[PDB]
DNA sequence: CCGACATCGCATCAGC
DNA sequence: GCTGATGCGA
DNA sequence: GTCGG
């Protein structure tokens, strides 16, 4: 499927998935929306009619409607309008801040406050993360090359084993699948002190190594979990600076690692297949375990998992990261 | 016809 | 001051 | 908005 053989129909789509969100505050109707724009992409042929889309799986009535008005017309009445409407384009506009969503963009655009220059002239209304969103806006925009996520995973994954060498890290997301950019960094967590069923500064002491280094910059938000925020490679020599990024970092109990390991490197369409095979082979996966249903249909105690293979193993053939799109 | 449609950690707000 | 709700991102 | 029990 090349871009331009339906691409003006999924930009409609995804256009009108973003106003569902941000503006109507309808996460069922965006999510809608998506669903439709991704089955079409996906789709090998120009489409000619609604009612040829409306074959697809989450094509229905009225997508299938408003791809005939696109098609005979070029364009949508209705995107056309909320396009030139002041206040829904400012809403869903600020929303590309990070930390700022459908009901801070409201508020903001309530009182007047519309455009990045707005939010400058506002810090005092923002809180830390927005004012961290609004301070990288650009870079939180640009995609990562694969040989920057290498650059930063070499720094992550030393700097780990030098705090303590039973740790262990891995980068996961589309950059562990084998993609030649990425949205973010996404790095998994575990000790051998940590299970389940069992201290609470294996995260503090990662998250601090990487700052004395100076390769995490900000932070977005932390507890004994979870940390979320923003990390820059360092600048060689006088060469222009590289732009801030956004990476999280999770701890996970080291017998829950590995179904960790799996979920955030997905892709999602290969996750939902695999968890469906494990559940007509008898078995139910979530991101944490796997467990035994069940004659009718109760689960019982999480299984030992030791590595991703043991996943495939319970259910029947390990795929590799690289072969994971589906 | 009408409810499901990811799910949870952290930050911060709302209520007491 | 504490507890539960909500907003947010992923 | 779409699907399906
Ligand atoms: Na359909
Ligand atoms: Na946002």
């Amino acid at each position: 499927p090349q871009e331009t053989l339906n691409g003006g129909i999924t930009d409609m789509l995804t256009e009108l998935a973003n106003f569902e969100k941000n503006v109507s505050q309808a996460i069922h109707k965006y999510n809608a929306y998506r669903k439709a724009a991704s089955v079409i992409a996906k789709y090998p042929h120009k489409i000619k009619s609604g009612a040829e889309a409306k074959k697809l799986p989450g094509v229905g009535t009225k997508i299938a409607e408003k791809i005939d008005e696109f098609l005979a017309t070029g364009k949508l009445r209705k995107l056309e309008k909320i396009r030139q409407d002041d206040t829904s384009s400012s809403i869903n506009f600020l929303t590309r801040v990070s930390g700022i969503g459908p009901s801070a963009a409201r508020k903001f655009v309530d009182e007047g406050i519309k455009t990045l220059e707005d939010l400058r002239k506002n810090e005092d209304k923002l809180n830390h993360h927005q004012r961290i969103g609004l301070k990288y806006f650009g870079d939180f925009e640009k995609r990562i090359p694969r040989e920057e996520m290498l650059q930063m995973q070499d720094i992550v994954l030393n700097e780990v084993k030098k705090v303590d060498s039973e740790y262990i890290a891995t980068v996961c997301g589309s950059f562990r699948r084998g993609a030649e950019s990425s949205g973010d960094m996404d790095v998994l967590l575990t000790h051998p002190s940590f299970t389940s069923e069992s201290q609470p500064k294996l995260l503090h002491q990662v998250v601090e190594q990487l700052q004395k280094v100076h390769f995490i910059t900000d932070t977005l938000s932390k507890g004994e979990t979870k940390f979320m925020g923003v990390c820059q490679l360092p600048s060689k020599n006088d060469e222009k600076e590289y732009p801030h990024r956004r990476i999280d970092i999770r701890l996970i109990p080291k017998d829950q690692y590995y179904c960790g390991v799996l979920y955030f490197t997905g892709s999602d369409i290969f996750n939902k297949n695999m968890r469906a095979h494990a559940l007509e082979k008898g078995f139910t996966i979530n991101e944490y375990t796997i467990r035994p249903l069940g004659v009718t249909g109760v689960a019982g105690e999480p299984l030992p998992v030791d590595s991703e293979k043991d996943i495939f193993d319970y259910i029947q053939k390990y795929r590799e990261p690289k072969d994971r799109s589906e």
